[PDB]
């Protein structure tokens, strides 16, 4: 409704529609173990150019950080606007034809956020939200969840890494492990931006994960906020886009997963 | 694609809209396992009177209603039925659940039906037919090795740190070679997938047989490898279950079998 998110929005939509073509064709169509990485990186830098080419034409000269292209500075006043794109979250998923992952896209303005898309194309949710204004799904008002305690909670999360990185993963085994007890289930779906847009709708009461990138939490953060949640890094503290930790949730399930997460960090 | 087959389909296409619309509404925690409860034995009354205008000869299994016998060569027929896989997701508003129909002709896997009504796919299976998605074949992944292996698990269970440890050293082993490990939460979704190629392999315990008897039977047709944590046949009996591509079940039955107790063998 405000005409910089509406771009975003429709820059959202023509990604999101390349990308679903493409899964289509793949679904018949069966790339192997070696060719995998190259379509992904086809379709990730083919969507990423469809939303530049749609927010250059209205904002040229805004900042751009993308996951495929990198940093590209702005000029003039808009030096202060940095779009923050992931144009396929999720993409593991993706190229093994697993129907839930996102575009994911996110404007500041002098480093707040400020617009926020998160695009599911398969299940044509439009998760919005602009600093100040809410959050919607496919225009309803986005609210977070009301649950009291983590008893009965059902929470998001995730593990990127896929390395030899034995330090962080127990302490984060550890972390899960605090966690089975109270909560009816832990939810690992594949895709940040789509579980902080699940935390926003009420869908996951809270949500952590470690060893994200700033375009995964950036639209998916400010979705939280807007809907009433709390976001945060691992300390408490709001850094989440730098250090690339995140706790995200309702009011009650953020402070409680917060607090239960604490032991397993110095 | 056979009647019975057809009729299963149109049962489980009832319940699901039936499930799609009660989402649609969704309230606190306490009265939450009570609409569970009701929306469960609705779309289960759905499914069962639509396979009972149809063969009312036939034994029947749902979750909500338990067991009741067929009679004459009606007998031999068992459908085993969850309404609603996945109550957990659902009554959150994940849009992530099935409703699960197999058919068993004297206690083999004859007939299937996996459906998403979200998304609106529909998994479906015979015995010797083969396995589609919406009317195309499905074919299991052609991955050679779990490297780069997308994979899927579960835990219906939470009391128990006996199942827990043990679960999460299975977890660790298969972090270094996989490209990912998925907890969606519905266990015929994430045997569909394994059908589907969206899974290389999936692997859980503590099911119950209609969690389980649709979907292995969609792998089967689909070109894939269904056992317990043995190796043996008997995963609907004893509620635990490894499926994948050929590869990539050999590698995680082989991955798994070290971090069970001979409890689980
Ligand atoms: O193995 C996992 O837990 C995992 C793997 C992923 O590729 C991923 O994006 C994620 O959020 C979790």
């Amino acid at each position: 409704m405000q005409p910089m998110l509406n771009i975003a929005l429709r820059a959202a939509r023509s990604a999101g529609e390349l990308i679903f073509r493409s899964i289509e064709r793949l679904d018949v169509i069966s790339v192997n173990e070696k060719d995998a990485k190259d379509y992904v990186t086809e379709v990730d830098r083919a969507a990423e150019q469809t939303i530049v080419a749609a927010l250059r034409k209205a904002y040229p000269t805004h900042a751009i950080m993308g996951e495929e292209g990198g940093l590209i500075e702005g000029s003039g006043e808009g030096a202060d606007y940095l779009w923050v794109i992931d144009p396929l979250d999720g993409t593991t998923n993706f190229i093994h034809g697993v129907p839930h992952f996102a575009v994911s896209i996110a404007c500041k303005y002098k480093g707040r956020l400020e617009h926020a898309v998160v695009l599911d194309p398969v299940r044509q949710e439009e998760f919005t939200a602009s600093r100040g204004r809410g959050a919607a799904l496919n225009g309803r008002r986005l609210r977070v969840s009301g649950r009291k305690s983590l008893e009965g909670a059902l929470l998001g999360t995730g593990f990127p890494f896929r390395d030899n990185q034995i330090d962080n993963l127990d302490n984060y085994l550890n972390m899960f492990r605090s966690l089975v007890g109270q909560t009816a289930g832990i939810r690992r779906a594949g895709a940040a931006s789509l579980d902080l847009a699940y935390v926003a709708a009420g869908r996951y009461d809270a949500f952590w994960e470690f060893g994200l990138s700033e375009w995964d939490m950036a639209a998916g953060a400010l979705l939280v906020q807007e809907a009433g949640g709390l976001v945060s890094d691992f300390t408490g503290s709001h850094e989440f886009l730098e250090k690339g930790h995140i706790v995200a949730g309702n009011t009650k399930c953020f402070k409680a997963l917060l607090t239960t997460i604490q032991p397993h960090l110095p």
